[PDB]
């Protein structure tokens, strides 16, 4: 029940965000918002 990245924060790309639904909801939660 913690809001993270679970792959290196830098690797969480504005373009991924944007583009890939997997970094969005899998890899990157905590910088792309969905947490």
């Amino acid at each position: 029940r913690s809001c993270i990245d679970t792959i290196p924060k830098s690797r969480c790309t504005a373009f991924q965000c944007k583009h890939s639904m997997k970094y969005r909801l899998s890899f990157c939660r905590k910088t792309c918002g969905t947490c």
